[PDB]
């Protein structure tokens, strides 16, 4: 059911964001909504390249460090190269053979082609400050830690594939496959795919921040700099990445785009709240492991369980969701300096 | 035996360092080593008040530290503040009834002196950085690894006042003291000395400048600045203080000054070598302790090891001892900038 150009001429203006009619002819002389195409034009605008940053003293300021330092820093590397080899390629395989409304679709495109210069940047950081990068790239598979953390995001998105695969070849209804019976419901389709976002939502929106602050903290210290260099401009892609999804999910669940979708996105709203939660802690206990063996100046498990509980009540309310935590004020401050651009607004707020 | 004042008018320039006549008259208008009368002069010179320095901000600098540089910083500010606890009383009671020329009087009492300042720069710091005092004064008594430290040093200062105390009260020969045999012996007794000063020779020279390190690390890093530059100021005496030991031991074995003295120092050559590295080899164990949590940038057990070595390879060359380790440059280069003056020369040469 799936077609790479459907040949249908239809009003891409009114078609919905996702599950309609297959996009034919890219255009983008008009927009159904036009923060994608303000996406778009502002994630080209940050094009960016790796290479460009010198990170030769890094490698230096990394064999100083004391184990438990390297432990934290590494950790922390490893976790988002896990992260976006991930936001690298699923956006495409999950979102766009569903997608039907064009500035969406190359929005998604654009979206993912920016993650692989997120997972380029990291392969230079890693060849620049270890001798033998294969232990590094090797143990982001086989870490019991990073391990769950992967299983758990994954899942939202593979079983929106192939509840999308079923869809496309069985069409909606009840079937026999092998002597079994497998149900297509178009409405539990839809299910799955708000489950998603709202999972790529926490993904970007907290997980990857998390993440940004155990960074920018070595650049307190002056140390890993041009780590931190390339973080900045990581995390101005992130901003724009998280406000995407900020979007579709608002437009899902107002009812503006798809009504069927504002009911299912009610039927489920305490799952999502579930959901955020869920990865609220599970950065909480990946806090414990990045400071098992000591901590450092200006950040430890207290202090980052704290930008945790903070940044994660941000962005559920941004999404329409009851804040799960204490109301708190920010716990590190000095974290925005670095979370800045003039051209899009990086910080939390 | 001892007198505060004899009553015989003897020639102060023909008089030994030790065990001659107790001085009467103190006068300096000569000498009979004149090094001594330099360091009276230097040390008055370089006089100096604890509270002159503020050390206010590193409270705050404490406090941010992770637990296990905590655990190196005080651990090592308890270290000092013990050895200058003994080093605050034990020239003095130890030296005092046994010199018997006016310009080491004086120096030995300014000496013991310039030893309280540093002891009273302690509680500056420590009250200013911890919120009660008592646990850190009260741990230096009771620590188990300090402890065994301030056994051994105090040993030396013991043995010869307790062996003192017998000279003075039954004089050379053998006694019988509630039917038990001593045997006072001035031979023994000159060897008492001379085994105590190589031992102070190796606290002041060797296990202080390894303490020096610790702190000047953390000055490194920018962090407990006030502590630092007292340290300065405590180092800079130091210089003095292992100056005035170098002098009395290498006055001692050349026989210059007694020819008695010449032939003890050549009969415990042995045992003042293994003085010596026994100091050595407690400061390399007493680096795992201070780094069994981990370490911090700039310093760990092995760095502060290579410095044992080194530091311990100058100190016994200078009082005419054969080097313990392997010939090795200064691991920790940096140190010389804090261990600078442009009145004496506080860096080892």
């Amino acid at each position: 059911a799936y077609t790479t150009f459907s040949q249908t001429k239809n009003d891409q203006l009114k078609e919905p964001m996702f599950f309609g009619q297959p996009v034919n002819v890219a255009r983008y002389d008009q927009q159904k909504y036009d923060i994608f195409e303000k996406l778009i034009e502002k994630q080209l605008s940050f094009f960016w390249r790796p290479e460009e940053v010198d990170v030769s003293r890094d490698r230096i300021d990394y064999q100083a460090l004391p184990e438990h330092e390297k432990h934290i820093f590494i950790s922390n590397l490893k976790y988002q190269t896990l992260l976006d080899s991930i936001q690298g390629r699923s956006p495409n395989v999950a979102l766009l053979p569903l997608i039907s409304i064009p500035e969406l679709e190359t929005w998604v495109e654009t979206w993912a082609f920016s993650e692989t210069i997120h997972s380029r940047s990291y392969t230079h950081i890693i060849r620049n400050i270890v001798n033998d990068p294969s232990v590094v790239f090797d143990d982001i598979v086989t870490n019991e830690q990073i391990q769950k953390r992967a299983e758990g995001i994954s899942s939202y998105y593979d079983e929106l594939i192939e509840m999308t695969s079923y869809w496309h070849l069985l069409g909606e209804g009840t079937h026999t496959v092998n002597g079994k019976t497998v149900t297509v419901s178009l409405r539990e389709l839809k299910k799955k795919l708000y489950l998603c976002l709202m999972s790529v939502n926490a993904l970007e929106a907290i997980r990857f921040y998390v993440s940004f602050a155990c960074s920018f903290a070595f650049a307190e210290r002056e140390l890993m700099e041009g780590n931190a260099k390339i973080i900045r401009l990581i995390a101005r892609d992130e901003a724009l990445h998280l406000t995407g999804t900020q979007h579709m999910l608002n437009l899902l669940r107002s009812g503006a785009d798809d009504p069927e979708m504002a009911e299912i996105a009610e039927e489920c709203k305490q799952e999502c709240y579930d959901l955020f939660v869920q990865a609220a802690q599970q950065e909480k206990d990946w806090a414990d492991y990045l400071f098992r063996d000591g901590s450092m100046i200006g950040l430890n498990k207290d202090i980052l369980c704290q930008y945790v509980e903070y940044i994660t009540n941000i962005r559920m309310q941004a999404v329409g969701l009851d804040l799960p935590f204490q109301t708190r004020s920010n716990p590190i401050p000095w974290i925005n300096t670095w979370l800045v651009s003039d051209n899009v607004q990086v910080a939390p707020q």
